[PDB]
């Protein structure tokens, strides 16, 4: 198990523009593509993003393009930003990669603002952090994979990916 392979059991594979779980128009493997409610601009970010006049369809090939630059920016969010850094280098391998996923998914700035989880991450008071994580918009709208990222957090273990 590693970053690539836990994010695409969390975040699938669809080639063809569908609406996330927030109802953002997104490709591919989690590739979000806008939040506006225009499938038009949507199309516009999807040809954008690919280099070429898209019919709103794109292959395996450039999806796990995209996968790619995606997993790589979350790296990068997390590295230039001065509260998620520090966690970061704190972890080891399979948490760095639960903080990764948390980036992908929400943002470098949502997860940024995770305070409290986060200090408690640093203090590797992993149960007391697994606990506060839960108590958030973000497990609510997506407990099973939520869960996932947390029991991660709190093991230091793929137990929840396996």
């Amino acid at each position: 198990m590693n970053i690539f392979e836990m994010l695409r059991i969390d975040e699938g594979l669809r080639l063809k523009i569908f609406k996330d779980t927030e109802g953002y128009y997104t490709i591919g493997i989690g590739h979000l593509l806008t939040k506006s409610p225009s499938l038009n601009a949507a199309k516009s970010e999807l040809d954008k993003a690919i280099g070429r006049n898209t019919n709103g369809v794109i292959t395996k090939d450039e999806a796990e393009k995209l996968f790619n630059q995606d997993v790589d920016a979350a790296v990068r969010g997390i590295l230039r930003n001065a509260k998620l850094k520090p966690v970061y280098d704190s972890l080891d391998a399979v948490r760095r990669a639960a903080l990764i996923n948390m980036v992908f998914q929400m943002g470098e700035t949502g997860v940024a603002g995770f305070t409290n989880s986060l200090r408690m991450l640093q203090q590797k008071r992993w149960d007391e952090a697994a606990v506060n994580l839960a108590k958030s918009r973000w497990y609510n709208q997506t407990p099973n994979r939520a869960k996932r990222v947390i029991t991660t957090f709190r093991t230091g273990t793929w137990d929840a990916y396996k």
